[PDB]
């Protein structure tokens, strides 16, 4: 059974947060400020990363299938530049698509709510 906070139903189902993600995703990849920092992932690790963003925004409490997101993104930080204005590039990445798809407002809001709570997982929370 889907947890209490699950997004799924709302969103119209597995299939439909699936296509969702997709054309977020390939938002992100089109994005010339993005690009650079994904011509180095393979099929499978772009696989892996689509269903953390399924499951981390959408699945609700307990659902998150996927690495941790500190240690995902340390050595881009470190080595190769990912920074804040990154995030924010993704961010509304993700709001232009569910804007596009014609999400109900209340739902659209939940889905940000919880993308912006990854920024501190990422970057960590403050010196
Ligand atoms: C809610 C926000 C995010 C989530 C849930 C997330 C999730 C993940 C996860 C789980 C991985 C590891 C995939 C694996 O190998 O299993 C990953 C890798 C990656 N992420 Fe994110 N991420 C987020 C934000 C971002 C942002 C803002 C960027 C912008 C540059 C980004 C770029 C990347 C890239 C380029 C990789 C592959 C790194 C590598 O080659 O190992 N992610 N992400």
């Amino acid at each position: 059974t889907a947890p209490a906070d699950s997004l799924y139903s709302r969103m119209g189902g597995e299939a439909a947060v699936e296509k969702a993600v997709d054309v977020f995703y390939e938002r992100i990849v089109a994005d010339p400020q993005l690009a650079p920092f994904f011509a180095n992932v393979d099929m499978k690790k772009q696989r892996r990363k689509q269903v953390a963003f399924m499951t981390y925004v959408f699945g609700g409490s307990g659902a998150y299938e996927g690495r941790d997101l500190g240690a995902s993104h340390r050595r881009l930080i470190r080595e190769q530049g990912m920074n804040h204005h990154h995030f924010d590039l993704v961010a509304a990445h993700l709001d232009s698509t569910l804007q596009e798809l014609g999400v109900a407002q209340e739902l659209k809001a939940e889905a940000m709510a919880i993308v912006a709570s990854a920024r501190p997982l990422i970057f960590g929370t403050g010196e």
